[PDB]
């Protein structure tokens, strides 16, 4: 067995080029995925099943396929986009209101950090109401795909949250 992990977000957040970048260590070119791409990555001796799930508007119903058995969420956020961090927002509470992923962690990747105007990771933090959260293990993890940063920062969490010993 692996650890089965969900990432999801918005179109336009790098959900493809995270699992690329994680998987193959290069920057992949992407379209908007319109189903799901899917990869094993092995961290720290632990292997996650990662499903990066299409996040364009039309399939986002489609996301509920994917709750069940879920470990772990990532949901990838572009931190340079104001104008839709709202609707992250309400993606993101829609999801963790199932009761199918009520022990699921969840990991943010507060993305494109690179960008000028990027909100960095305590902003984002606001923006979503993670610190209302109750009873959830959750994390921010501040990042620019692009170049790696703060990926294997985020995967370091995860891992410790789903294996019980070395
Ligand atoms: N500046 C910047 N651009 C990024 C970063 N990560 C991803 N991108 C770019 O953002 C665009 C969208 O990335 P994708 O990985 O296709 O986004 P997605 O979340 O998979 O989108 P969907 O397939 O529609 O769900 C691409 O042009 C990426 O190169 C980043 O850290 N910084
Ligand atoms: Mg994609």
């Amino acid at each position: 067995g692996s650890m089965r992990i969900l990432m999801v977000g918005l179109d336009a957040a790098g959900k493809t080029t995270i699992l690329y970048k994680l998987k193959l260590g290069e920057i992949v070119t992407t379209i908007p995925t319109i189903g799901f791409n899917v990869e094993t990555v092995e961290y720290k001796n632990i292997s996650f099943t990662v499903w990066d799930v299409g996040g364009l508007d039309k399939i986002r119903p489609l996301w509920r396929h994917y709750f069940q058995n879920t470990q772990g969420l990532i949901f990838v956020v572009d931190s340079n986009d104001r104008e839709r961090v709202n609707e992250a927002r309400e993606e993101l509470m829609r999801m963790l209101a199932e009761d199918e992923l009520r022990d699921a962690v969840l990991l943010v990747f507060a993305n494109k950090q690179d960008l000028p105007n990027a909100m960095n990771a305590a902003e984002i933090t606001d923006k979503l109401g993670l610190h209302s959260l109750r009873h959830r293990n959750w994390y921010i993890q501040a990042t620019c795909a692009t170049s790696g940063d703060g990926l294997y920062e985020g995967l370091d969490w995860l891992s410790n949250q789903l294996r019980n010993q070395k």
